């Protein structure tokens, strides 16, 4: 067998042009190929413009239309995602001009607000700046946007390490079993900063014990045309008393009705794999602290 | 850290009385507190009248005097606004009895006319109806009242998405690089309607290439005493050859003379932050089309 690695690690220098160029061209091809017989001259013009941009700047920038296409195709290319059957139902937030952790925080608040939608969950992805030389990475250190702290264990067991990490960074822990972890945000390669999520932004389902309604993956990397975006949180909705509690509180889960309706909406939008979502190495294992 | 979200999203039901009430009371307090030792009996009477109005109607209405105060304090509370140093220089237009998109259009024409003032720019805000149940929102889909369309890019790059949106809505594009976008106006929660701004209302500075003289933010939400106003466009004036072109054409910018004179005028008027201007989620990402 020759499976590929599902992890894409850090770099300490820009991607070499001889490597980036062919990848960029292959992506531009799959983008314009999605127009069948249309836009041959547009395809060539874009090829020419990207090549000169790479040769002059060392990299290139996607158009927002190309970015939206990439995020949806990477979702389609996700092997284990049940949700990928309706891949066209995705809202993209473009945060590629983001510069600070405080700005990252506001983008994430926007995402949580929109996606939670008072329970009527919507799928969304927020895309922060692509990797340049790999020393200025944007990253979310969280594994999910919303998750409970873990501390005889109290809270979520799978967060024990991250919870201690937040505490080390100055986060003041309560010791409940449903404490929502803070956001730990790294911008432009700097040391992470800690941001409490405003409680009103966290919708929870009461089991009739409780659980948060928004499942959002915070820690993966989007690869597209040789470009890498190491910060790109996305969310879908969840797939017992839980089955009853979510429906009774009007929070979306993937029951048969939702499966049918979301596929129907997808279907109306018609009126090595790449692009791809990669796992990364946990950033606290690779980060060089500056202070 | 525990920063607050700078975005305030949609609702699908009225604000609960147990939430609105304390907010209303706190605002009434800051309003009457602006009178120091004066009007204690007036303060109590207003508290009593607002409470009964909330308990009987589910909401309450600001007096125009309270509204003027709120708009000026929210401006004072705007962290990044250089202009907030002279917050008392603000003309308020009360459009809270507005019902249709056509009426919205006429209010906006009035605003542009008054604020442009043939180049001698005046700061103004126009306040449309507050949010009720959140299904009848007034919104301007534009980010600014005046902005050029973007389409190899032709025009403003940051409007490409909105420009395509107008085109989708039946707007017939020229393909110049200084096409003024139409107003896209939603009234009472209905689908937006498209209105060309009368060309004579748009003052432009010629660079001695050109640019519009009136910078007006169209898309923010004013919060005051628990009430939300999701349509409340405001304008100030602008902060190279541009510096020369504006002064030569007698269009106000914030040069030292204007800084001094506007502060002087402000100074003569003496002879979680709330109220506050929030960002919103772009309405085309949240709107449910009715037809
Ligand atoms: C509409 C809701 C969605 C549902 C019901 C859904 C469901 C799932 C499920 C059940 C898993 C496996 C979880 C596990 O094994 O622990 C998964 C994995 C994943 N999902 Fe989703 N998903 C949805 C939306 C999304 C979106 C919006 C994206 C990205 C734009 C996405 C990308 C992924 C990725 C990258 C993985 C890992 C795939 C792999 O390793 O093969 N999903 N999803
Ligand atoms: C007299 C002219 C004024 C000047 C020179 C001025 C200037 C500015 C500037 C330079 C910014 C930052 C723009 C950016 O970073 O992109 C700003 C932001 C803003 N301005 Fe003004 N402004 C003026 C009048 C007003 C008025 C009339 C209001 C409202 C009544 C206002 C409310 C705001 C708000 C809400 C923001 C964003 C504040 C933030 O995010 O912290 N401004 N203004
Ligand atoms: C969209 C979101 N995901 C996630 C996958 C995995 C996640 O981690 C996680 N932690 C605790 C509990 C769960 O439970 C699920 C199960 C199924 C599912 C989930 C979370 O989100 C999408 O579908 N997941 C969170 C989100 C996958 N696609
Ligand atoms: C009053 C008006 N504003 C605006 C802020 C931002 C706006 O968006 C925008 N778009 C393109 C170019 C600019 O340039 C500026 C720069 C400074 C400034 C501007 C616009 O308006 C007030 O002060 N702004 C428009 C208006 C802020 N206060």
């Amino acid at each position: 067998m020759n499976p590929k690695s599902l992890t894409r690690g850090p770099r300490d220098k820009p991607t070499p042009l001889e490597e980036l160029l062919p990848h960029a061209i292959e992506f531009i091809n799959q983008y314009y190929g999605s127009f069948k017989e249309a836009k041959i001259e547009e395809h060539l013009a874009r090829l020419e413009a990207v090549t000169k941009e790479i040769e002059t700047t060392g990299t290139y920038q996607l158009t927002l239309d190309e970015l939206i296409f990439a995020t949806k195709m990477a979702w389609r290319n996700a092997p284990r995602c049940i949700g990928r059957i309706q891949w066209s139902n995705l809202q993209v937030f473009d945060a590629r001009n983001c510069s600070t952790a405080q700005e990252m925080f506001q983008h994430i608040c926007r995402h949580i607000l929109y996606a939670t939608n008072n329970g009527n969950i919507r799928s969304a992805i927020t895309v922060f700046p692509q990797r340049s030389d790999g020393k200025h990475d944007f990253r979310l250190w969280n594994s999910q946007l919303i998750r409970y702290a873990g501390y005889t264990i109290r809270g979520d067991a799978a967060t024990l390490e991250f919870t201690q990490l937040c505490i080390d960074l100055g986060w003041k822990p309560r010791y409940g079993r449903f404490d929502v972890l803070p956001l730990v945000l790294q911008a432009d390669g700097q040391d992470p900063e800690v941001f409490e999520i405003p409680p009103d932004l966290v919708l929870e389902v009461t089991m009739e014990l409780k659980w948060y309604a928004l499942p959002a993956v915070a820690n993966m990397l989007l690869e597209v045309g040789g470009l890498e975006f190491p910060a790109c949180p996305f969310n879908g909705w969840y797939m017992v008393a839980v089955l009853h509690s979510f429906q009774k509180q009007n929070v979306t889960i993937m029951d048969h009705h939702t499966a049918s309706e979301s596929f129907m909406k997808h279907m109306q939008n018609e009126y090595v794999l790449s692009p791809f979502y990669y796992y990364q190495i946990e950033p606290w294992k690779t980060h060089i602290w500056q202070n």
